[PDB]
């Protein structure tokens, strides 16, 4: 009765705002809190759980302008009563459908008791049954709160209703949450995913924890799902999921999109990074309309293995990009001390996958996969992936194998160690005939470089397109052309037409080459013109070597050491100064001279 | 009175350190409790502040050795009273020359009533009347502050003094604030920046939110400006303000250096990365001395518009750099939904910057912007612009374009698709006629590659200086030169000169080409040698093929199927073995044999 | 006496759990709280420590679930009397050898009280006497926890045993501490390491700060030690220590493996970033076989020095790379004011690190050291180094200088300014003569590039390998040969052969060109073979020009301007139509016509 009193002060003074035993909640194991917890969250006050273990027999309703703060995790813990049914979620906002603002907890442990079910279960249907569930929400800070024992989800932003909407891609489904902050949080033992997210947009997730599902269908343990975008994860971890990270979408919803991942430790997922838009994978249906803009850095991957045989025993990944435009890596550390856990491929890029780079990637110890990075395309306009800066020690009998589909791979500064490896074959090799290639290093591999069937072993540099090199200008060059160590003016503007070392000259002769020339022109086809100032080639098989002024127009005419003159006969050499002065005529089997042929001459 | 008692033995336990209401603080959203602040304060004790809205008279002046904290942000409220005049900021250190130490200040809300002064009114002079404001501390830990209705910032770390010294470019102002953390705060309602520096150093900004500024000036989120240096900004957020983060100085002042961004969201501002030094950016006026190294990775852009006004209608951008040296930006992601809010540039690289690196870049539905990025230069020695692995979809009518002053650009793997664009012109533009180019992708753009007003629609790589490939070494190349396909102990030392698959072959000879030879040597000018062994061609036109242990001496003289022959005639050639042996003289007309000429000859 | 009353209804409330005074603890700075600590922290509940400095004369042993909240560093207090002798670390899990589980440990200082020892004493031996232990703990959550005065480290993570194990290069030791996050804490006065892992995994350190050792040995801010693996540091601050972030290991021991810092910075410490595996970096020594994996980025050094005399006078580093397979570095940004304070090499990349790519840096101010990046390697297989989008401002005599026993190297996009710089000497220099560059950009260097000895001040690019380009298929290319401007077909199967502007035309010829050519073949020796089709040169030296299905088969044989005919005549020029039709013989000074030799010709 003075202890009442006493109490009775306290409670007044008010000093983390009001706490839930005011409102008569026990926090002993066994009785029910529930109205304790509704009289308190409805009185406008801030409102506090100090330590103890808060049972209720339903869902804890959160309105508007909400402070929920415990104790701390495992010192303030909320936990489902062993008699609740099934339907609600832990804890959630009031307003179901269009939602609340300005929701701020933080400091406890939310106990869904799910094992009051028995095992084997998850969530009766749609969003119901997490948790934590936001929906439709403004505003909204969640953090150092630990999720265990989870019916569906550890924690879960949402659009309004208790449903999830399947409204096609390429949609916007109404009433998103927006403005969202979860850091510092934990999610075990769930049914479906740890932390995720659902149509609402602006969020961060920092420094989180999941891990461990309960089941082994497509769990994750960050979800960013259905709906999704302009969403950052930073330094959190997950452990021992299906994805680590999942960004993705059903078939009958758009997937997430503009999605940041700062940094990530994945250990012992099965899949570390998971892309994918289900339904919009296969060659013979539109690419995914939303599936766009991924950028990850700093990531950590220990050790991807599927010893928990979840999803029909899919193959692990350290990264698996499908559907996805626009997704830029840098910084990929792949880990594993046993070879047997992935054997297939370590990194893919696949299944409509495109525009897609990769940078300062080291792969090591997947001695026992047979790919290292696998990438496969469509043939698609406007498509590219780039890898670079990339090393590879024991992992992949190929350390990076390009597939059908590719016409635009730039791939640089590949380096690979495949002693190690079982059965090693290729560091890198491309099925197409044209992939750009520089700086590859290996020791280990039996092959370096399988370009179409032909194997590269003493290194190579392969470029596509016009080339120019040591020219500060010239006009045009065709993609079967070339000009080098030239000054302005030059041009090669057919197939198989090249300028060297000359000024001021052109080809347009398909089948030439101009070296060592001032002011000269082929425009016939199997042109040469060497050594030679103001030359014209313009015939077939036409040329001119160390002539000045003159034009060679004949069928197969050739000129040598001369000075101004025009030919225009048929398998002829010829050679004068200022008008023809002698001919070698192989049609004819003719000898010719202007002045004199004479024999028995010395040079002195 | 008997609760008296018992509060004074809860007060005396000291739980929390001391609690405000301890000194006769009210918290009730009426009373004057300035007064038990002060006395809380300055009694040595860590203070609490419990629930309540604590109203004050003055501003609350925190000396060294502080510990401020609160039951948190929307639970312990801060307020200025209606009637409190002009000239204060609501919370800043006692010390306002020279500084105070060791002030750790937690989880409340201050609330700077700006909204008492009427409506648009910001602070009344240099740093005076911010919520909270450190001026010349060292070791300030600043955490879940909200910060709210403020007159002038939310929070500005700055050095000693009420106003701003401006005190000119490449100046170090005295007093510093040093070894700052501001971290899990918010900002909102402020008249000029939400959180923002002042000439003070080593500073984390951490998972904070700046958002809605109440004015339409320069009002940024996060504002790294005049003087600050050593900063990282990491996982915050913006919206709705001018400059997502801004680093720069006014005119008088030195621009903030060595800043690094790990990290940021940029929601619906209008140029969400804005790095620029006001007065520094005229070609007519000297480059800035304080604008160096920004670092920044892993930034995300989303729907940056100016529907608000900011700035004389300001146009918007995804990223705006200006006379800063040595940017580096790593993992940028754009995206918008709307083509109309953005139709100028959505990245921008002008006014002075130099040596700015961008790679990793996705940029998704501007396709009403004009260009992509965007980049002129001052053709200055030792500037670079390096352009990466940028992938655009419908995004610029010019995906890259680079203006003048530009000498030297590196332009790789850059795709587009141009098919969502209002009227695309082309992927990638230069006006100087030498980028560096490889990698181009694009479906949709009319024109791939506009070099110089050329254009390159099948591919393109172009590389400037001396060029050199499949030869592991080689003497000197001049940058108009090359050599290919060799051994050692060539060169190719003037322009217009170039070696093919050739061993210890050496030309100096301005318009040549020796290939398939070996310790041959070209130079004279127009040389050609071809097939040859000891072969030498010294004078202008003089050419040999096929012949060996030679030398061609002569105008326009070529030697032909050979061995051992020196040679000095004009306009002729020759061959001979050991001595000459024919010669076709184009000079006069004359055919000579050492031994016969005839007719009527078979070759059986 | 009512009081006590007051105090015990108080306590029955348990508002935080239970308070360390409830079991009899002053914390009055004098009493021996020891015995109240223990039995609160036995009591199984979640543990409260209120504002005080709370005494022990013995270190605090924390069990498994234990939960131990203070009110905040500088707040609650715990500290060693002054009459505690050696050998214990202040807290510490209770099961030294096998560990502890699920430990939460947030919000007070740690006051080790190394003074009561006198100045200059370190930790007695092993593990023993830092300010926080943990030993092969799973599960361990250390928040807003502040280590001072620490005699050994301020918070350790480590195996299980008081002494740390060397069991050797290539192995994991027993009894790992696994799970924990270190987040919001600081170190400082250690006599150590001020945070630090040895044989542990799975560990994230965030939003730290270590800085000012006691001592002037190996004494690192972050130390990332003996047997560590699968780490992240993000976002933490090193200042005044000799490592920043140290990753390593002692010669007895596995180095640490597969790091990740995802953003650091570091004032002025002596060497920020510090990779290395003593004992592993001598050549005559093997490659450590567990220092690998290490992905760095967004990395700050600032003003680097060795000011206070750490480990025997070493220079200042911004990194330093020892040992090390597969270090990714991204984003870098080194800064000084003081040209005096760093004065050998910047960044070095030596003594066995291998397989390392640097991208994305910019070094300011170290106008007065000799190197900005130095590299050496030791000419392994597989062996790499990367460096791309360097900018240089006044740093480095050598910007990038590359030494000995380095076969693979790219050097592309290097800027330097170097007009502030005494006495600079190259941008970029190298020892090799195979170097791969591109994209160098200089002012205020005397030279640009010098490579093994001859300097490139024009521009330059250099690859390696076989070379094709604007070419889309071809066969073979020798790594001695090229293919450009070509259609399919083509093959350089051999050293110094080549195939310009060609269709299906193949060289097994050394020393050879095929240029605007089709269906054309060179296999001897010397051949040259130009504007021809279907022609074969199979014989030293021969060669054909403007030709059709046409064969050289002599020595030094030449055809000119024919079809349909094969020669095997030695030193001859032959043309001809259908059969040989003329011939200059060079072996025995013969003129041969099959039909007339005349003089007195005119072309009319
Ligand atoms: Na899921
Ligand atoms: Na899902
Ligand atoms: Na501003
Ligand atoms: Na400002
Ligand atoms: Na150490
Ligand atoms: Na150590």
């Amino acid at each position: 009765h003075f202890a009442d009193l006493v109490i009775q002060v306290i409670d007044e003074l008010k000093q983390f705002g009001v706490s839930v035993k005011t409102y008569g909640a026990k926090g002993d194991g066994v009785t029910d809190d529930i109205r304790a917890f509704e009289k308190a969250i409805e009185s406008g006050f801030p409102v506090y759980v100090p330590y103890g273990t808060f049972m209720v027999s339903r869902g804890i309703k959160l309105p508007s302008n909400t402070v929920l703060t415990g104790a701390g995790k495992r010192n303030a813990v909320i936990r489902f009563m062993d008699s609740v049914g099934r339907g609600e979620s832990l804890m959630y906002n009031e307003n179901v459908t269009t939602g609340n603002e300005n929701i701020f907890l933080s400091s406890f442990t939310l106990d869904g008791n799910n094992k009051r079910l028995g095992q084997g279960i998850s969530g009766i249907g749609g969003s119901r049954e997490s948790n934590l569930s936001i929906r439709a929400c403004h505003n909204v800070y969640i953090r150092d709160i630990e999720a265990v024992d989870c019916t569906l989800h550890g924690i879960d932003i949402t659009c309004g209703g208790l449903d999830y909407p399947y409204l096609g891609d390429g949609t916007t489904a109404p009433n998103p949450s927006e403005n969202i902050w979860i850091e510092n949080c934990e999610a075990t033992g769930f049914g479906d995913d740890g932390i995720t997210t659902h149509h609402s947009q602006y969020i961060n997730i920092l420094n989180c924890y999941s891990h461990d599902p309960r089941l082994t269908a497509n769990c994750n343990g960050f979800e960013i799902d259905d709906g999704s975008r302009h969403v950052v994860l930073s330094n959190n971890r997950s452990k021992g999921c299906y994805g680590g990270i999942e960004i993705k979408a059903h078939g009958d919803a758009p997937a997430a999109y503009n999605i940041s991942i700062n940094g990530h430790m994945s250990v012992e997922d099965v899949r570390s990074y998971n892309f994918r838009h289900i339904g919009h994978h296969a060659a013979t249906a539109p690419q995914s309309v939303s599936a766009k803009n991924i950028v990850a850095s700093n990531l950590v991957s220990i050790r991807p293995n599927n010893k928990r045989g979840f999803q029909d025993n899919a193959t692990p990944r350290v990264l698996a990009v499908s559907a996805y435009y626009g997704v830029v890596i840098n910084g990929l550390t792949g880990y594993t001390d046993d070879p047997n856990l992935l054997t297939e491929t370590v990194v893919s890029v696949q299944f409509r996958a495109r525009n897609c780079s990769l940078n300062g990637v080291v792969l090591t110890g997947f001695s026992n996969s047979e790919n290292g990075i696998y990438v496969i395309g469509g043939s698609r306009g406007g498509d590219a992936v780039n890898i670079s800066n990339v090393t590879l020690n024991n992992s992949g009998r190929y350390g990076v194998s390009i597939g059908s589909g590719i016409e635009n791979v730039s791939i640089t500064n590949i380096s690979g160690i495949g002693d190690g490896i079982n059965s090693p074959v290729a560091l890198v090799s491309t099925i197409n005939s044209n992939p750009e290639i520089s700086g590859l290093s290996s020791i280990g591999y039996p092959t370096v470089a399988r370009v179409a069937g032909t194997d590269y072993n003493d290194g190579l540099t392969l470029f596509n397109g016009a080339f120019r090199a040591s020219t500060t200008s010239s006009g045009k060059i065709h993609s079967e052309g070339f000009i080098m160590g030239s000054t302005s003016g030059c041009e090669a503007s057919v197939s198989k037409s090249g300028v060297l070392t000359s000024s001021s000259s052109k080809t347009s002769s398909e089948r030439s080459l101009i070296a060592g020339s001032s002011t000269s022109e082929a425009k016939g086809t199997y042109n040469t013109i060497l050594g030679s100032l103001g030359a014209v080639a313009d015939e077939q098989f036409a040329a001119l070597i160390s002539a000045s002024q003159s034009r060679a127009s004949g069928n197969h005419n050739l000129i040598l050491s001369s000075y101004g003159i025009n030919t225009t006969g048929s398998y002829k050499v010829n050679g004068g100064f200022e008008k023809i002065n002698w001919e070698l005529d192989s049609l004819n089997g003719r000898i010719k001279a202007r002045d004199t042929v004479t024999g028995g001459n010395t040079w002195s």
